[PDB]
C-alpha cells in the first residue's frame, strides 16, 4: 500500500482518515498534530457531527492503534523535522491550515515525503484539482498539489455543465456555510483581523470572503474571471450550500434543460436530487457536490435571462471524500 | 384623544407592535385577544428571549392585565365578528394571527365594530399592501383594510427602488436568509401545511423555502412588477435576517461607489446604511425596516456585461414592527 | 411475524419502526397519523439527528413500501375507528401521546388490536415497564401496559443498583434533556399553559417538572416515594443526562465501589462507560441507560455522605430501543 | 481625583467591565492591553452578540481609541512586565486575560508599576478572594493582589450563607448548567489545556466539566470551609446559567416556604430574589451577581431525614462584571 502521513490530525485530518481505511491501496502510517495521543485517540473515536468512529482505538507506545494497525504520531509544529524520510512517506496530506502555499509545503519534501497534497487553496506553482472535474491534469510527476477548497470542490462540476452546455457569460455566487474552527466561540479578537469572524459562530449570520467563485479558473481555465461572490456563514455545525446566478449565451433556457443537463453529468463526485433535503440530510455524504434540482429557477424578462441553482455539500465529509479521490489517483499515477 | 388599537394574535408581532406602541405617543392599545388567558399573556410581555424583559410594569387583574397602571382589556376568542370592537369602540385592529390574511376574512373585524384594519403579512383580496416610505402615500383615507407586506419586503422595496431608479432595473434574483419562525416545527415532525422542509427542526437545518416578497414586488412598486423573483434560506439564528438581490441593470459602467452612495442618499428612519462589519445579532431590535449593507456591494464585469449584487440587513422581529407601527399611526391619521 | 401498527408517525414512532426493521418476528403492516403520505414517506427518510434512513422508501396506493414490504398508512384522530380487526393486529405502538391513559388506550382494543403499548408513563392499573429493571413482571395476560418515560428507562438500573447495594434512603434527580416537540420555536402562547415550554426551546436553559423520580415506585416498588427531581431542557435536539444525588444507608462508600457496581450491573439496556463522552456521542445508541464512571461524586463531613452519579440516554434512541426490547417480549406471551 | 483603571484582556468580561465602569463615579479605564489593535478593540466593545451595541461614541484615535470624549491608550503586549504602568500612573488593574490567574504571576503587574491588581477569576497563591456583599468587609487596604471568585463562586455565596445562617449547613453538592465560555473550541479540536470535553464544539452539546466554586467555597465563607463539592455541565445557551444545589441541613421539618423567605430577607444589589418562571434568556444582562429562583425550590422529606434543592440564575458575563466592578470601587475606596 501508498504510506500516506497526516499533518493536522484536525477536522480534515481526522475525517480524511476515516475514509482511507475504506479505501484498499492507502494506508495512514503517521501523524502529526499538536497535542497528546490521549486526546488524537479521543477525537477519532468520538466526532459531534460525524458520528462515532466503526472500530477500535487505542493509544500505544509511539502513538495509536487502529483496528490492528500502529499509526505513530508527533508533535512537531514545524514540518521539516518530520521522520519522513524513515518512514518511507509516499504522500503527505497537509491539513494544518499553515502550509497552504508551494514553497511552505516544500518542508515536507525536505523532511522526506515524495509529496505533498494540501487539504485547501494553496498559492505557488502548482495544480489545484477538483476530483472529477480536473484531475486528468495530474500526471503523476507533481510533487505539491492543492485539493482545493469545500466551496470550488461544490462549485466546479455545477459552473462547467453551466458551460459546456449553456455558454457562461458572468456569474455571482453565495455560499450559505457551517461554520468552521476559525471562527470564535464568543466574540473575542481574531488573530488574522477579520471583525466578522471574530464574533460568536454559532449565534450569527455572518457574511464572509472566499475565492471559490474568484479563483474557479484554477480548475476551469475556459471560465477565468466569470464567476464571484462570498460567503454567508451561519449556525450549523457541518453541511453547506452553494448557490450560484448566472448570465448565459444560451437563450429561452428552461428549468427543465438546466436540471437534466445536471442529471446528465451525474457521477460519484457529483450527486442529483429532487427531494426537498435540508443540510442535515448531507451530513457526511460522500459527494464533493449535491445538485438540488428543487431549487433551480429561471428568471425571464423579455430576451433576458437570470439561471439560478444550488448545490449542497457537507464542507467537511463532502471536501474528505474529494480529497482522498485525488489522493489515490495522485499516487496511482506514480 | 389617542388613536384606540387593539391587537388580534398576541404572538411575536403583536406583543412587539404592543412594546413599540408603548413608545408611540397618539396611539393606544386598548385590547388584546389570543388563544390562552392572562398568566400566560402577561409573562410573554414581560419576559422575551430575543428582545430582552420588558421595560414598564405588567400586573394581572380582572378582565385582563395593567401595564403602567394603564388597563388592557384581555379576550379568548378565536371567532373575530364576536369581539367587543364597538363597545371598546376601536379605530385600528392591528391582525397578527396569521390566521386572517385576506379582505374578505378581515372584514369580521369591522363587521364586530372596528373602523379599520391592519393586517401583519401580505393579504389576498383587492387591498394596498404598504411599505411604509416606500408607498404609504398610496393610502388615502378610503381603506377600511390594509395590508403591511411581509418583513422581506419591507427590507427589499426601499432597495429596488434605488436600483430602479438610479440604474433602471432589467431583472434580478433574491436570495433571503433568514431567523427561524414560529411556523416551523422544533423537531422533524408532519407540518400543517404540507410543507417537507418548514417540517425539519428549525434550529439544526439551513432550510429552503419560498418567499413571495420579490415575485409580489410590484404591488408595493409597480414600475417593477414581474421583473425580481428569488427564495430564502431559513437558518439558525432565532431573530436577525439579511436580503441579497443580485441584479441586471440598464446603466452601463456602473461601480460598487455608485450604488452605495446612491443607498445613502436615499436614507431615512426606514432606510438605514452602515459601512461596519456587522453580523445578525447586531440588527436585533433595530427599528429600520431596512438596513443597506455597503460593505456587501459587488459588480462582476465580463466586457460591456454585469452583475450588480447589494444585501440589506433586517430584524424581521423588530424591523417588520417598527414599519408596521409607522403604518398605522399613518392610517389612522387619515381618519382623524 | 407479530403484527404491529404504529399509532403516531412521530419521532418515537418512526425511530420504532427503524428498530423493527433489524428484528426477526416483528413487522410494522400499519402506520396512524394526521398527515399524508408523502410526508410520512419523507422523515422516515430522511431524520435531522438520527441520519438518513438506511433502506428505501416509496409512496403508493394506500401507504408506503419499505424495501418490498408494504405499510398501510391512515389518516385517522379516532384510534377506535382504526381498521385493526381487518389487519389482525397484534400490538398498536401507541406513540402519539394523546392516549396516554388505560382506559383511552382501550379504543384501540375495541378496533380489534390484541394489546397496546403506550410510549409514555400512563394512568389507570397497568404495567410501566423498563426493560431488564422488571420486564418479568409482565405474565402475557396485559391488555395495555406502558412502556415508562426516557428518563424513567436511564434512572432505573442507576437506582436499583443503588438501593440493592447501599440501601436507598433519599434522593434528588435533575435531568439536563434535549428539547422535544411539546415546546415551542419561538416564545408563543404554551398549549399547556407551561410558562417555561412557552419559550424558545434552543435558545434557553428551562426549568421543567417531571414525574420520572416521583413515579419511580411503579418500577421499583421497594423504593416507592424515595426519589423526586425536575427536568432542565437545553438546547441540544437529542441526549440527554440524568443526575441524582442521594443519601445511602451503607456507610462510608466511594466512588470506586459506586463504579464498579454499576459495571457489575451492566447489560444491553444499562452501558458502562469511563470515557470523558458528551451529549452528541450518545446518539443514536441503543443502551437506555449509559452510566457515567467520570461524574461520580462522594461529599462526607464526618460520618455523613452525600453520592451523586450521572447517567447519559438518547431520549429518542435509546428509549426506542428499550420500547422495542419491551414490544418484542410482551408480544411473545399469552 | 479618579482612580485610575488599567484593563489587561479586553475580553468578554473586560469589555463588559469597561461599560460597568462607566456607572461609577471616580473610576476610569485609562488603559486597555491586549493582543489585537485599535481597530478590532473598538469594534468589540461597539457591538456585541449578547449583550447588545454599546451606545456611546466610539473612534479609533492615535494612542488607542476615544469613549465619549474621553481618552483610552491601548496596547498589545502579552508580558504584562513591559507594560507601561508607571508612567500611567495605573491604580488598579483589572487582570481579565486568564493568564495571570495566580499571586506570583500577577505581581507582574506590579513590577510594571501598577499599585493594586484585581483578578476576574480564581487565583491560587496567597491573596483573597472576594464575593461582594459576602465577604468584601475581609479586604483592610493593604492587598496588593485580590482575586474576584468565579461567576459560579458569586452565584453560589450568597445562597450558601444564607442556607447556613438561618438551617445549619451539614453538607451539599452542586451541578452548576452553564453558557459556554471561550476557552472551549467552536468544532471538535486538540484542546489547548489537554481537557478532551471543553475540545468538542461548544455549541452542539452538553458538556460536563469541573468547577473549583462549590470545593473552594471555604476561601468565601470560613465557616462552611469543604462542605461542599460540585461540577458543571456546559450547554448551547450563549451567556446565562443556573446552579443547582442539594444540601443536608441541621434545622428539621424544613418547608419550601422557610427556605424561600429566608433568601428574600437577605436580598439586596447582589443577591437578588424572584418568584417568576424565568429561563437563561431572562438574566442576560442583569446586574445580580445572584438571582435567587424561588420556584425551584424543593424540599423531599423521607421520615425525619430531609434533602433541600435551591437555584439560583446568573449571567455568567453581567452578573459577575457587576460583583467585579463593586469589589473594583471598594478596593479603590480603601485607603483614601
Ligand atoms: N473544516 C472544513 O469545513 C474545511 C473544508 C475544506 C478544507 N478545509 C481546510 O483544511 C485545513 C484544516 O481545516 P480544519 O477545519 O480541519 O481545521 P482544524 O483546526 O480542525 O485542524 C487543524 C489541525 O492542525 C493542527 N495544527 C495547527 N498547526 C500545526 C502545525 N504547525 N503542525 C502540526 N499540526 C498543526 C491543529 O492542532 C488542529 O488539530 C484548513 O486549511 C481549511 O481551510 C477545511
Ligand atoms: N415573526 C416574524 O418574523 C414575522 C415577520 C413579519 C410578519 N409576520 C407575520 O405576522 C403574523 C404572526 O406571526 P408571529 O411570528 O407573530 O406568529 P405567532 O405564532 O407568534 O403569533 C400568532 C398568535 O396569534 C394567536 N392566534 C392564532 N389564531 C388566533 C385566532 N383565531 N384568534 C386570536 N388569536 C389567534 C396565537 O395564539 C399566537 O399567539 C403571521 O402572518 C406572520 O407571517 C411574522
Ligand atoms: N421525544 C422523546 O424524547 C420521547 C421520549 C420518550 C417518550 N416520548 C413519548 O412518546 C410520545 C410521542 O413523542 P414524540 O416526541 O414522538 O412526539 P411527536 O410530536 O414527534 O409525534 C407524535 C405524532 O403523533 C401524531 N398524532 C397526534 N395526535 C394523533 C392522533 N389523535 N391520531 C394519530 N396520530 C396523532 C402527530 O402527527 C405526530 O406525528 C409522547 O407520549 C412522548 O411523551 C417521547
Ligand atoms: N466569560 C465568563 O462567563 C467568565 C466569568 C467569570 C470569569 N471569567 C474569567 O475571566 C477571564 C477572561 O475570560 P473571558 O471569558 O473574558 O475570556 P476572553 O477570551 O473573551 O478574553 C481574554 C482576552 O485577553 C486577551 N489576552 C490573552 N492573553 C493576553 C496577554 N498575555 N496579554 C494581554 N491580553 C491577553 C485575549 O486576546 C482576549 O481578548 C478568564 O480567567 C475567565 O475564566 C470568565
Amino acid at each position: 500500500a501508498v504510506k500516506v502521513a497526516i499533518n493536522g490530525f484536525g477536522r480534515i485530518g481526522r475525517l480524511a482518515f476515516r475514509r482511507i481505511q475504506e479505501v484498499e491501496g492507502l494506508e495512514v502510517v503517521a501523524v502529526n498534530d499538536l497535542t497528546d495521543d490521549d486526546m488524537l485517540a479521543h477525537l477519532l473515536k468520538y466526532d459531534t457531527m460525524q458520528g462515532r468512529f466503526t472500530g477500535e482505538v487505542e493509544v500505544v507506545d509511539g502513538g495509536f492503534r487502529v483496528n490492528g494497525k500502529e499509526v505513530k504520531s508527533f508533535s512537531e509544529p514545524d514540518a521539516s523535522k518530520l521522520p519522513w524520510k524513515d518512514l518511507n512517506i509516499d504522500v503527505v496530506l497537509e491539513c494544518t491550515g499553515f502550509y497552504t502555499d508551494k514553497d511552505k509545503a516544500q518542508a515536507h519534501i525536505e523532511a522526506g515525503a515524495k509529496k505533498v497534497l494540501i487539504s485547501a487553496p494553496a498559492t505557488g506553482d502548482l495544480k489545484t484539482i477538483v476530483f472529477n472535474t480536473n484531475h486528468q491534469e495530474l500526471d503523476g510527476s507533481e510533487t505539491v498539489v492543492s485539493g482545493a477548497s469545500c466551496t470550488t470542490n461544490s462549485l466546479a462540476p455545477v459552473a462547467k455543465v453551466l458551460n459546456d452546455d449553456f455558454g457562461l457569460v458572468e456569474g455571482l455566487m453565495t455560499t450559505i456555510n457551517a461554520y468552521t474552527g476559525d471562527q470564535n466561540t464568543q466574540d473575542a479578537p481574531h488573530r488574522k483581523g477579520d471583525k466578522r469572524r471574530a464574533r460568536a459562530a454559532a449565534e450569527n449570520i455572518i457574511p464572509n470572503s472566499t475565492g471559490a467563485a474568484k479563483a474557479i479558473g484554477k480548475v476551469i481555465p475556459e471560465i477565468d474571471g466569470k464567476l464571484d461572490g462570498g460567503a454567508q456563514r451561519v449556525p450549523v455545525a457541518t453541511g453547506s450550500l452553494t448557490e450560484l446566478t448566472v448570465v448565459l449565451e444560451k437563450q429561452d433556457v428552461t428549468v427543465e434543460q438546466v436540471n437534466e443537463a445536471m442529471k446528465n453529468a451525474s457521477n460519484e463526485s457529483f450527486g442529483y436530487t429532487e427531494d426537498e433535503i435540508v443540510s442535515s440530510d448531507v451530513v457526511g455524504m460522500t459527494y464533493g457536490s449535491l445538485f438540488d434540482a428543487t431549487q433551480t429557477r429561471v428568471m425571464s424578462v423579455g430576451d433576458r435571462q437570470l439561471v439560478k441553482v444550488a448545490a449542497w455539500y457537507d464542507n467537511e465529509m463532502s471536501y474528505t471524500a474529494q480529497l482522498v479521490r485525488t489522493l489515490a489517483y495522485l499516487a496511482e499515477l506514480s
